[PDB]
């Protein structure tokens, strides 16, 4: 056989590759954009923005849009990949708990209109774990529109056990821009928002602890970093920088009542057979790009911890590579001898039809 496609679905980017890689062949932003050609999708529907009405077909994690995602496909094996999808199996990735009509469509998409001689949807948060090695923990996923905590065991997810946290990376790139705004500088626009989220991803990081950090940045300025504008002008950020990705544990500094990541990872845990939450706090796997502030994993190590049993053995697992560590189990899952069966191939969904994707996917 040929290689299998692995697409992995985001809120804010989306990445694609063949399945053997160990990185994604393109990634892309989740885009699409008519006249306000018929449509444009990624980083040419936003330098247009203002002749064209964008929309965002995945939205906290769930496909809201379908002729808007069915471009995005045929950006991705067209434009992006090159390759024809009914030469190739495809393994598409899905949020936790999504709509079950969600899974039909997909597979029905990917069918009768890319012709695929085989395709099957993995949710995201599972192949995760596979990545880092496991089959058994539990996996705090986090991108730019949604975070999940998804505890998984003996390989397979838990399904009742699995939350959903509507804070990530939009919020965060927003809540930076806010408070940057607040200290002086102006970022409002859409073009601004690009540049702050740039300045979150290179100079913010997560502090061990809040109130001595903002103490050591009111009396000094040690932490203070510089950053730099495309038109040269030079700004400094300060305690912007720990004060941003600190919205993960407190969400109330953005006016939301939900609760911080490590609580949400711990009432997720609590949620399992009480036989297994020792496994689970010993392999606490993050994955997602908002995972990667520096400092995050010692901080949840401290956070958990506290709210653990005192004898409880905690270890937050936080891989280098976990920005694509979704797409990457896709690419071990796709090519696993005991998940050739899986596949859902065009035969099987000529005689049972799309509601074939429940038997073999879930
Ligand atoms: C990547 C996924 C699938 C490959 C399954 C995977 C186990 C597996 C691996 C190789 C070959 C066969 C099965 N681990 C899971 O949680 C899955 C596996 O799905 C199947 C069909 O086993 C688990 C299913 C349940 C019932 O546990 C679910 O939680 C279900 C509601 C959601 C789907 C989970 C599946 C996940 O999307
Ligand atoms: N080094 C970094 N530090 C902090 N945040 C980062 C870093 N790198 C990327 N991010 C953020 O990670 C987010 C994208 O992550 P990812 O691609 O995993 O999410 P997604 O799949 O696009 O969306 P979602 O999974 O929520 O549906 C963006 O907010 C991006 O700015
Ligand atoms: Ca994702
Ligand atoms: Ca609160």
């Amino acid at each position: 056989e040929v290689a299998a496609l692995v697409v992995d679905n985001g809120s804010g980017m989306c990445k694609a590759g063949f399945a053997g890689d160990d990185a994604p062949r393109a990634v892309f932003p989740s885009i699409v954009g008519r006249p306000r050609k018929d449509s444009y999708v990624g980083d040419e529907a936003q330098s247009k923005r203002g002749i064209l009405t964008l929309k965002y077909p995945i939205e906290h994690g769930i496909v809201t849009n379908w002729d808007d995602m069915e471009k995005i496909w045929h950006h991705t094996f067209y434009n992006e990949l090159r390759v024809a999808p009914e030469e190739h199996p495809v393994l598409l990735t899905e949020a936790p708990l999504n709509p079950k009509a969600n899974r039909e469509k997909m597979t029905q998409i990917m069918f009768e209109t890319f012709n695929t001689p085989a395709m099957y949807v993995a949710i995201q948060a599972v192949l995760s774990l596979y990545a880092s090695g496991r089959t058994t923990g539990i996996v705090l996923d986090s991108g730019d529109g949604v975070s999940h905590t998804v505890p998984i065991y003996e390989g397979y997810a838990l399904p009742h056990a699995i939350l959903r946290l509507d804070l990530a990376g939009r919020d965060l790139t927003d809540y930076l821009m806010k408070i940057l705004t607040e200290r002086g500088y102006s970022f409002t626009t859409t073009e601004e928002r690009e540049i702050v989220r740039d300045i979150k991803e290179k100079l913010c990081y997560v502090a061990l602890d809040f109130e001595q950090e903002m103490a050591t940045a009111a009396s000094s300025s040690s932490l203070e970093k510089s950053y730099e504008l495309k038109d040269g002008q030079v700004i400094t950020i300060g305690n912007e920088r720990f004060r941003c990705p600190e919205a993960l544990f407190q969400p109330s500094f953005l006016g939301m009542e939900a609760c911080g990541i490590h609580e949400t990872t711990y009432n997720s845990i609590m949620k399992c057979d009480v036989d297994i939450r020792k496994d689970l706090y010993a392999n606490t796997v993050l994955s997602g790009g908002t995972t990667m502030y520096p400092g995050i994993a010692d901080r949840m190590q401290k956070e958990i911890t506290a709210l653990a049993p005192s004898t409880m053995k905690i270890k937050i697992i936080a891989p280098p590579e976990r920005k694509y560590s979704v797409w990457i189990g896709g690419s071990i899952l796709a090519s696993l001898s005991t998940f050739q069966q899986m596949w859902i191939s065009k035969q099987e969904y000529d005689e049972s039809g799309p509601s074939i994707v429940h038997r073999k996917c879930f």
